[PDB]
């Protein structure tokens, strides 16, 4: 939709905030103490940038135990909404992964396949730009499908179907979303990442119609809830410090903070839910 | 500047949240007993658009109550950042004044025109698309001019410089505006409205500088606190009413309903005061 | 020249620094004392601009009493090398004069005249667009010509020539100029300005050749040295408190001090001499 | 950005005053007795540059010898910020190295490959253009990092973290660079160059954060302080030399001097250090 | 407090530098053309010290004419901080005043009374051992409060309210003071001399908040500038001249001349003001 | 005199600013390149007193270079005006001398009893509280004497002659000191610290009539100097930050500022020397 405009025009935003290197994540990162740092010694945004760097590859390394990568995620697989390519590298890298990775925010492709270049799996890591839900997918059967924080842009029924088609019998979808719990529970997510969130039940309806079935379901709600309060406190630094902000940066930096601090929010009211599944095709 | 094209841009997403009258108005508004109407039934955006507008009127006629505007509003006077009209109109019509309208929003300037015509005033309003800090002093001495929460976007001492040559003598300057009380106490409303929220010790500062005396200065931030809770009400309303909302509009929506949540929040913070002041020449 | 369009694209700076108003001066201010007022009870860019604002019209009240504008600059005058009208506007008020506004600068002639409009002189204060060495100028004889700050543009051999052909018998030629009294004494000044300061007795040989007679020769070196530790000092505050700078608006403000300083120190050096000259045509 | 814009601009400005080598150096000078050397007879421009050109390549050769660049500096390295390419060139032909030469003035890319091949180790110097806090890692872990009076561009942590990437284990980080002894002590270099200088506290502390160890802090800012009075004599010399000189031109040396003036004045009022510094990964 | 214990302590040392007078002032001189006398051939400490006291005589001469002593200065007035009554005798000689004289050194209190007598007015000068700021309101309204030097020894806010109860409506506050202009900018004075200077702003504030209006301000730190070479003379014409002076007592007058040397620097260093200011209550 | 009650009183001043530790110095720092260190990662009054202490342990090492301590000073030997005691420490430890530790405040000897216990050298260092001109020196004839700026306190001629009794035949007295060059060179240091600096001559001849021959003379003047700028800087940042000062203690301390400053200036006026002096005893 839109939605790709919307990710290409933060591309700078998302390299100030969650770069630089070759692994730039966009997604909520994993404190497994339910508790944020302390940070004292050094309250500038850098610190908070490089915990928040640290805890969302955190994430990454909690969902390939829970998920097992090194025989689930290890073979050819699918990194739908692949943002700026930190998932991917981590795949490819970390567990030898060949992957396809899907955006429909153009202007993200040319980086992703800079940073595989840059980490030399440039032979192993691919991306196409399309929407999620009418990609065509040369590339044989994949042995899995992983999703960071995207599917919550797509048609759940309908995207089922796609992977049920090009996703080998046993193989695994892996999903980290946002999800609600109660009705409305996820608006202000929804609304301000123009997303829509449902429930587990809705994903689990969705996947068995295409022969997938359920068989982890993760709730990592309050190990997540940290990544607010630094996104909030890095937010704040730069705010603080720096003097060479136009005001038309401060002012998005001030409803970046307004935001978060509404996210964060929501994220407790209990309303929500932030879960790990994990699908097995049929 | 960039912020004359700001309010270009939001004049329609405006005129759905404080519109139709032939006054509309952008500034908080004043709820007297310091708390928000709890509202029946009836929990449509319509319904808190009319409270909004009621307030909002209401805050002109405080204003217009503290400072005497039967006197002191009643003849040729500025409005410096006239918005989309609606204290212009005000004036016009409550007070029997002569109001010449400033903005730097050039798609404004037809609608204020418009409305005043409407009203049957449109032979005591006209329109000028300048900036307020570079006024045009043809057009003859003034009685007085009025900034209902425009002022936050000026230059103060160029401004009363400005208005030191454009004010008679005993001139009244008459100003609704956020003020701090401590530093960065502004901060979410000075990013998000493109504004430099100032003390009102500044504020003196810069008018004494000009030739201006401070004679009045009334704290009325308790009584505008609850616009946010209408602002942010009005704006789940809609956001949950209906929905043939594209999702473009719907995120701008829910962006502006974070915003109101954060700047209630600093609204009771302690670092910001809304205010208003009156200076005379 | 070119120097029309640097005059024009520094319109933002002259309303920032000089403004607001309806009389912006662009030239140095004149302190009677030979010393800078002390800054204390307000250190900020605003303190130091309404300071630089009324000495700069210590400057004018001071020219038109050793001018005694009462009977020489009431008339019908030229004010060439207007600036924005700050000097244009005080002889139409202060002493009724009807002016002809003569700039290379287009984007100013339209303030003069608003400016003009504001105080309501507009029908004895007139705007004209062109080089005042090739000018074409109806409006009969002149009874006298003001230029503050601006016959270092000019040729001044050719430029005396254009005025006894305007000027009445007995009218007055008024000059205030930085001077050279030594060779390069104003190099600072000259290739920072793009001016082409000469010696008075070059002044004086042009406009002999042109049937002038130098009547007046007044020395006010000293009393504006003050005005370059005002113009830096609110160079300073600026740069000091100001945190909406962008980097590039820094940089020139930067350069401006560190131009200021130069001047300030060329002024002081014995090199050049401000200087107050009035000629009588033959 | 707007700096990579800046760079482009000031290309034929400062081939007059650098040039024309097949080496061209965008950095001060170093002189180790700390004064410039004393001018004969000859005043000339010419005679300046040759002397200008001469203190910024013993620059380089200063930093080699305490960097040891016989065996740190002389394998596969980045030349961040390699402005014309006269670092880049030196690194290439006095160590025998192999260097990647990073800008983000797309038109000087030509001009340090161009350079590369009339010194005949165009097969030993690449370029990239592009930001130096996103640098292709394609093109194989580096040896080394220089960057000589580049780094105040740079965002420090971000850049230290590419660097912790590209860059194998125990690999030098060489900087030269103003640094801040004291707030504000850099404005004039910061506002005239578009820089943000830091301290180097700052820089260890954006480097540690990236794994890298400050291993050795050199203060030359004595050595370096006559770079101002021959780069000042320098536009005194061309100022009164060339009477075929436009007024634009005419104008911008006359701000370069002016500015010069407040830039030498600065490096020996204490709130300014030139450094040199090396970390290891 | 241990200040009044302080003043107790230097009163031989400072009769020894003023004195003997029947009127001894312990403030700065003022050199209405802002430089000291070439002193000729006699440089000898009593040539310094007529010198001294000469100009301390005139700074209260030049209050006088500021202050129009003659209507302001002439009735019953408060000499807060009376030195050894140099101030006070002035104002019952000059201007015909009754003076109630304020000191918290008890010792100098009988110098004032003795001194009173031999000038005639013994009946018209009182004594008040007592702190400043705990003034004895019965003794009814007093016309004004003079205080020469002594009020950045004071708590200004509780000072001007004990002034609020003892000055009548229209009564004058008349100060002479060193004030910073600046953070910092009087520490030499103040850490050397155990004040607390302050601004002209917190004066005002203070006096305001008190019912005080600021109704003069002049600067005199240029003609108050050569005092401390006058000041640092006379302690080298002593040191020089006498060699019957005792290693301790010339170790003393050696601290002094450090003192008067490094509070010279400092009050041409831009960071101080002496000032002359008038409230009117 | 009264110089012991004086040395004694600021016996808390001197470990705040000189100590901590075991070696205490209180005498002028050498910087052998004749600048101070730029100080800038660190300007804490800590920073200053640890730079003060290595440079005057720094004036210690150069004075055992040029008196060769290794032969000169390594025997039995008198610490004339030993301070706290680092002087003495720093010979009985760097070169095994035994020492006997000479002081007018009495305070003090104690303070270095202790210090030398510290270090385990109490049985070759020993302090006595007498006057150095009148001083009953038992301990048979001691192999030299070093003054480190105490000779300043003494009657040159009386001083030397107990020395002559007391130092076998070609034993050394070792002095460092300030000396004037011209008359009145030396009257800030002199009335400050209640001594009566001499010239060179006046040394050489109250040594030479008790039998001591002139062998060394040093000027450490322009090595010395940077010790002001240290000494100033340390009160400036104790000043500057500590705001737990009491108004007489920062009275104090802005006095020594204020002398500092004198005595910095004096240092440079070219009126005193700083030397060192080697006399031998014929
Ligand atoms: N309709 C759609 N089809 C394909 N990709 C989409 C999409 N809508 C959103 N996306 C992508 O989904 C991603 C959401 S955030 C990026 C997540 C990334 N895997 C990470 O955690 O690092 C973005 O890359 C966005 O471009
Ligand atoms: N620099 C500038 N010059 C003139 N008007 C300005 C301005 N910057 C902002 N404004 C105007 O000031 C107004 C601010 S909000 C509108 C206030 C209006 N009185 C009301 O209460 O409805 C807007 O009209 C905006 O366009
Ligand atoms: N060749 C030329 N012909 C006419 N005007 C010129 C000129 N060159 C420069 N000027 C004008 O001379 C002025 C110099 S500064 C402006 C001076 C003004 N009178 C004041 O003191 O307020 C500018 O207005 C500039 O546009
Ligand atoms: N953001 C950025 N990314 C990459 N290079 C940059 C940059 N910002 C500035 N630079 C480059 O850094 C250099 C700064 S000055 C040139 C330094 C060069 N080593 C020499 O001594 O000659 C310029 O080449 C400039 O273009
Ligand atoms: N707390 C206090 N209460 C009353 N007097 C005080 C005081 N603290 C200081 N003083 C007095 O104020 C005077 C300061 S200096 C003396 C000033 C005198 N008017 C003159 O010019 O000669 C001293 O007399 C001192 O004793
Ligand atoms: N008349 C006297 N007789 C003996 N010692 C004296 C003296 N007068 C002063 N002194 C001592 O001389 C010393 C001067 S400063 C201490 C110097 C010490 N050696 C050091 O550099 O670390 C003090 O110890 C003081 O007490």
């Amino acid at each position: 939709r839109i939605v790709g405009q919307y990710y290409d025009d933060k591309t700078a935003k998302l390299v100030r905030k969650y770069g630089p290197g070759p692994r730039i994540h966009y997604h909520v990162g994993y404190y497994p103490s339910s508790e944020a740092p302390r940070h004292t010694r050094d309250v500038t945004p850098d610190a908070f940038r490089r915990s928040i760097r640290l805890h969302q590859e955190g994430l990454l390394r909690y969902a390939a135990k829970i998920w097992g990568a090194e025989h689930r995620l290890s073979g050819r697989i699918l990194d739908v909404g692949c943002g700026l390519g930190g998932g991917s590298l981590f795949w490819a890298q970390e567990y030898g992964a060949d992957v396809t990775a899907v955006t429909n925010a153009p202007e993200h492709a040319p980086i992703v396949e800079g940073f595989a270049r840059e980490c030399g799996v440039g032979g192993r890591v691919r991306t196409l730009v399309c929407d999620a839900m009418h990609l065509p997918l040369d590339g044989g059967p994949y042995d899995a499908a992983v999703a960071i924080e995207s599917s919550g842009y797509f048609d759940r029924p309908v995207w089922f179907e796609r992977l049920a088609h090009v996703l080998r019998p046993g193989g695994s979808v892996c999903i980290e979303e946002v999800f609600t719990t109660r009705p409305h529970g996820a608006d202000v997510w929804a609304e301000y990442f123009y997303t829509k969130p449902a429930t587990v039940l809705d994903y689990a309806e969705a996947a068995k119609a295409a022969g997938f079935e359920l068989v982890d379901d993760v709730d990592a709600t309050s190990e997540t809830l940290p990544f607010w309060e630094e996104s909030t406190a890095w937010t704040k630094a730069v705010l603080d410090s720096d003097s060479t902000l136009s005001a038309v940066d401060r002012r998005q930096l001030r409803i970046s903070l307004m935001a978060n601090q509404a996210l964060g929010a929501e994220w407790q009211a209990g309303g929500l839910r932030l879960g790990f599944l994990r699908f097995e095709r049929k």
